[PDB]
Order: C-alpha cells, then sequence, then structure tokens
C-alpha cells in the first residue's frame, strides 16, 4: 500500500565557532539551503548554528523524543567530527582540545537511539570535517533489523579541504543525495559539485523493508490532540516579535522589523518612516543588546544584511535599512531588551540631539524555551 508518515519532524545543526578548534564557514549555508528544502516537503523544522554540548544534548534529546511509531525524523549535523574504534563523534563549539568523548556526542548512540523507535523513516546525515591523519581505525565488528533507516556519513580530513568541497552554493552533497535519491518526483513542486583535491569520503547505508520517501505524505488528522501538541510545541519555538514602530519625543518614527534566519538567529533592521517638517537630518541606530547574545557592533547596523554575516540577502529583505543580525538566541537568560537611537537635527541647525528608547521582546525563536545551564 501506499507508505503515509505519522509526522516529519527535522532538526539541523552546523557547528563553526569553535573556541579551541579551527572555526569553519560552511555549514550555514548548507543547513540554511537544507531547511528549505525540507520545509517545502512539510517537515516542521529545527535549525541550530553553533551549539555547545548542553546545547547539543538538550537539542538532540527533545527531537528524539518527538520520534515515534510512523513518524518520519531527520537529523543533519555539519561541523568538526571524530572517529575512534568505530565510534564516530559530533564535536561542540565549546570542545577542549585535545577531543574527549566526554565532551562530544556520539553518533552510534543516537543511532541506537533512532532505530529503538518504531517510526516510519529515520535519516541522519554527517557532514564532518575530520582532522588530517584523522582515518578509520581497525575494528571488529561485534554489536538494523525492522527499523528504517538511512544513515549517511561524509568526511573530509582538514578544514581547507572541507571547506574548498563545500565551497559554492546549492551544492551540498546530502541535498543532492535527498533530492536524487529520496524525493518522488511528480508529488511535489520544489522551488556541478566537483571532486576536489584532498582525502575524502562518503559512505551511505540503507535498510527500509519498503520504499520511503521524503514526498511520502502525512496521513493528516481533523481532531488528534496529538497533532495539535506536535504543531503547537514547534510553533511557539518559532515567533517572531511584531514590526515595532517607535515613535520618539520630537515626532521621528522609527520601523524596527525581524526576520527569522536560523531558530536560533533573528535579523532585526530599521528605517525611519516618518521624519516632521521641523526636522532636517535623522539617523537611527541599535545598542545596548543583552551580553549573553555576544554582539560586535562592527557586525551590527549595517546597511546591506550580507555585511552581517547572513545568508538572507539584500532581495529577501525590505530595502534601504540598517541590518543587525542576533545570533546565539538560545543563551538568552531574561528578555531581548536593546536600545534604539535616534540622532537628529532641527531645520537650518548644526545642533544634533540624541535620544533613545528601550525596546523588549521578549524571547523570541528558540529563546522561549529558556533552556540555558
Ligand atoms: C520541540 C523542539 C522545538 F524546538 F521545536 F521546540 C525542542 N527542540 C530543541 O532543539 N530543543 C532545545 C532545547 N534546549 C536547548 N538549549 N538551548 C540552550 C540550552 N539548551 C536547545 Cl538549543 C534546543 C527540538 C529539536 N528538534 C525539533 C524538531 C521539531 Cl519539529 N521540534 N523540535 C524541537
Ligand atoms: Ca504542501
Ligand atoms: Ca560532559
Ligand atoms: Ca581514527
Ligand atoms: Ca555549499
Ligand atoms: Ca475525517
Ligand atoms: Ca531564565
Ligand atoms: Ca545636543
Amino acid at each position: 500500500d501506499q507508505p503515509l508518515a505519522k509526522d516529519k519532524v527535522a532538526l539541523l545543526i552546523g557547528n563553526m565557532n569553535y573556541r579551541e578548534h579551527p572555526k569553519l564557514k560552511a555549514p550555514l549555508v548548507d543547513v540554511y539551503e537544507l531547511t528549505n528544502l525540507l520545509r517545502q516537503l512539510d517537515f516542521k523544522v529545527v535549525s541550530l548554528l553553533d551549539l555547545t554540548e548542553y546545547e547539543m544534548r538538550n537539542a538532540v534529546d527533545e527531537f528524539l523524543l518527538l520520534l515515534d511509531k510512523g513518524v518520519y525524523g531527520l537529523l543533519y549535523y555539519a561541523g568538526h567530527g571524530y572517529e575512534n574504534f568505530g565510534n564516530s563523534f559530533m564535536v561542540p563549539v565549546d570542545a577542549p582540545n585535545p577531543y574527549r568523548s566526554e565532551n562530544c556526542l556520539c553518533v552510534q548512540n543516537i543511532l541506537k537511539l533512532m532505530q529503538e523507535k518504531e517510526t516510519g523513516l529515520n535519516v541522519f546525515l554527517l557532514d564532518m570535517c575530520r582532522k588530517r591523519n584523522d582515518y578509520d581505525d581497525t575494528i571488529p565488528i561485534l554489536d538494523k533489523v525492522t527499523a528504517n533507516i538511512v544513515f549517511g556519513y561524509a568526511t573530509c580530513q582538514g578544514a581547507e579541504a572541507f571547506e574548498i568541497q563545500h565551497s559554492g552554493l546549492a551544492n551540498g552533497i546530502f541535498m543532492k543525495f535527498l533530492k536524487d535519491r529520496l524525493l518522488e518526483d511528480k508529488k511535489i513542486t520544489v522551488l556541478k559539485c566537483h571532486l576536489t583535491k584532498g582525502k575524502q569520503a562518503l559512505e551511505i547505508r540503507s535498510s527500509l523493508s519498503e520504499k520511503r520517501a521524503l514526498t511520502d505524505p502525512i496521513q493528516g488528522t481533523e481532531y488528534s490532540a496529538e497533532s495539535l501538541v506536535r504543531n503547537l510545541q514547534w510553533a511557539k519555538a518559532h515567533e517572531l516579535p511584531e514590526s515595532m514602530c517607535l515613535k520618539f519625543d520630537c515626532g521621528v518614527q522609527i520601523q524596527l522589523g525581524f526576520a527569522a534566519e536560523f531558530s536560533n538567529v533573528m535579523i532585526i533592521y530599521t528605517s525611519i518612516v516618518y521624519k516632521p517638517p521641523e526636522i532636517i537630518m535623522c539617523d537611527a541606530y541599535v545598542t545596548d543588546f543583552p551580553l549573553d547574545l555576544d554582539i560586535d557592533p562592527k557586525d551590527a547596523n549595517k546597511g546591506t544584511p550580507e555585511e552581517t554575516g547572513s545568508y538572507l540577502v539584500s532581495k529577501d529583505l525590505p530595502k534601504h535599512c540598517l541590518y543587525t543580525r542576533l545570533s546565539s538566541l538560545q543563551k538568552l537568560k531574561e528578555h531581548l531588551v536593546f536600545t534604539v537611537c535616534l540622532s537628529y537635527q532641527y531645520s537650518g541647525l548644526e545642533d544634533t540631539v540624541e535620544d533613545k528608547q528601550e525596546v523588549n521582546v521578549g524571547k523570541p525563536l528558540i529563546a522561549k524555551l529558556d533552556m540555558h545551564r
């Protein structure tokens, strides 16, 4: 018969800003573009950048809690990894140098937890940068039947070769794999990666009792409290604050708008939307962000979103603003309180008047979970 999904859930993790290890760049683009693909296939997606051990374990555990009988679950990791005695590990951004298994999340344990579910399809995809000389070890096989599983594991030896092979947009190995191997053609309307130098590997392994695809329909409910819970739990972790018109005392109106780039990355943007006739010149800027978010002012207040480090290009956002990228939202302890400043001059005068308003926007996106240490 036709295979159906009970639900479609996905978790995508991209680690880049490593403290004790060389920084990567590729994950950002590949997480974003895979998120966009899966979203069009009717997955609810969580997409997280730059996670610590604690954050990664909470994220993966709560993903595994969503896997139940019939559920289609996809997990993706990109960033540094390591291998020891058949066991592979995903390295968080706070990991010490050298790597230790206590600090890292083990791949095989996640694989064993996923196959202990009666899911309709498990997909686990790893796009690891390895250390240069970290090849696969000599092992016995000591310790994949009824579970439907697709396991994909890509490696490049060294950050150089990793970033080289991942150069380009749209060209992710697993995005290509999913589009070619896991999508049935006419069921959906969806909107070269040359082999580069160095040492690389790809392994793909599958065990399926019947044909399964990411395009398989969700078994739809009209009156399920479980469907409601599932949808609402995800959706309330993805609320943006509404656009604000900030009216200053002198009559200047600044509009403040918001965009989601990841579940833990929000773009904010400002524009003047009314200047009164008394005032000849004005400008506005944002400052005073919570220290937990770690905002560098040099990546704030920029006149294109591209300059903040965003994926979002000048076509994707309202034009003619100053843009600021607020990453690390999972670290927010209290409320995202910040300050919008206005500088203005009265008609004909050299005198610049400064003014400011404090904005509270609550706990946007994944910050709503309030799950910090
Ligand atoms: C239910 C959630 C939610 F995000 F939608 F609410 C919960 N969850 C999390 O990732 N949760 C999470 C918890 N704590 C932390 N954290 N931040 C600081 C300290 N601990 C972080 Cl980063 C993440 C996942 C993961 N994958 C999926 C896929 C779908 Cl669908 N939902 N989903 C979820
Ligand atoms: Ca649809
Ligand atoms: Ca530990
Ligand atoms: Ca090894
Ligand atoms: Ca790429
Ligand atoms: Ca019915
Ligand atoms: Ca708190
Ligand atoms: Ca003055």
